[PDB]
């Protein structure tokens, strides 16, 4: 079991270190240039990527919360960092509009929509294109319950970590509910 528990916790950073280099990766190859371009004003920019910014701090502080304590113990990590997730349920509750921009921005210009495709050629994103990497974000929110409830199965009533862990999972779970409310 315990076995079992580390495994469970390695996927969970591992994803995490994963997760915060996608969001990285956009400011870098889509959201700086997209910028400069010319294609697109401020505010249509601002329907795009809302508060990214703010994604990735929430996370950073999650990241280095979990390299910092790299392991017997994370529940508490986590019910602390996933309480402070309020940047979500705005990027969460206005994504899809950006979406839409995106795609009517898309269908009406063969420069623009060559443009983005050019950007996605880099080679860190393997070709996926922006659309793609502006899922993650509620996707990454869906599956903290999963991933926390794998490791809970695998920590007994006994384990040091357990109560810890009831609790993250409680409010990765409300956190799903509020970035689904919007």
């Amino acid at each position: 079991i315990e076995r079992k528990r580390q495994g469970y916790i390695h996927e969970l950073i591992q994803t995490e270190e994963r997760y915060m280099a996608d969001l990285q990766l956009v400011v870098e190859v889509f959201q700086k240039r997209m910028a400069e371009s010319g294609f697109l004003t401020e505010g249509e920019m601002a329907l795009i990527f809302v508060n990214w910014k703010e994604l990735i701090m929430s996370n950073t502080k999650l990241l280095k919360a979990l390299r910092v304590r790299k392991v017997q113990m994370i529940g508490d990590i986590l019910a602390a960092e996933l309480s402070h997730m309020q940047a979500y349920i705005r990027f969460c509750s206005c994504q899809l509009n950006g979406a839409a921009l995106l795609q009517q921005k898309t269908d009406e210009d063969t420069d623009f929509k060559e443009f983005l495709k050019k950007l996605a050629s880099d080679p860190r994103c393997k070709g996926m294109p922006l659309s793609s990497f502006l899922l993650k974000p509620m996707q990454r929110i869906t599956r903290y319950p999963l991933l926390i409830r794998s490791i809970l199965e695998n920590t007994p009533e006994s384990h040091a970590d357990h109560s810890s862990l009831k609790l993250a999972l409680e409010r990765a779970e409300e956190l799903c509910s509020q970035v689904n409310e919007g």
